[PDB]
């Protein structure tokens, strides 16, 4: 679905996130739970978080950034050839957590916030809208494999 062109847009910013995986995780997440708050009560141990402050003062929280882009990460390297690497993420969502693919609309969002407020220069237009169908891939074919696994989410 996304030209060789533009796998390396999305490669090319994504080198940039991983110069501080931990720091982009942290303002991404924080950005998830500002910008949508029902996405936090998804955290038992994430609530007793009520600033930015703490959110960023927090370990756990880091923890758990850098663990999720860096399986994201994983995944946009593989340019659409995911499925080995997309199953067990499909599992965790729709048989662990119950994440609804709105919500990954929402953390997706969150995602193109920080990369453009960090990597102004490199993720203009061209780079935004690759990373946004590399994205939106990601999503349709997670929405199927959740579909396989019995969650309409
Ligand atoms: C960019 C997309 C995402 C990726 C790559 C990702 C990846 C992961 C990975 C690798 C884990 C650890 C394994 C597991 O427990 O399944 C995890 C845990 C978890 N994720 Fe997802 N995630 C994503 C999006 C989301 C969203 C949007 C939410 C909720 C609003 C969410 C909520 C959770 C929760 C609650 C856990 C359990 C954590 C703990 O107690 O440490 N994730 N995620």
């Amino acid at each position: 679905v996304l030209s060789e062109g533009e796998w390396q847009l999305v490669l090319h910013v994504w080198a940039k996130v991983e110069a501080d995986v931990a720091g982009h995780g942290q303002d991404i997440l924080i950005r998830l739970f500002k910008s949508h708050p029902e996405t936090l009560e998804k955290f038992d141990r994430f609530k007793h978080l009520k600033t930015e402050a703490e959110m960023k003062a927090s370990e756990d929280l880091k923890k758990h950034g850098v663990t999720v882009l860096t399986a994201l990460g994983a995944i946009l390297k593989k340019k659409g050839h995911h499925e080995a690497e997309l199953k067990p993420l499909a599992q965790s969502g729709a048989t662990k957590h119950k994440i609804p693919i709105k919500y990954l609309e929402f953390i997706s969002e969150a995602i193109i916030h920080v990369l453009h407020s960090r990597h102004p220069g490199d993720f203009g237009a061209d780079a935004q809208g690759a990373m946004n169908k590399a994205l939106e891939l990601f999503r349709k074919d997670i929405a199927a494999k959740y579909k396989e696994l019995g969650y309409q989410g």
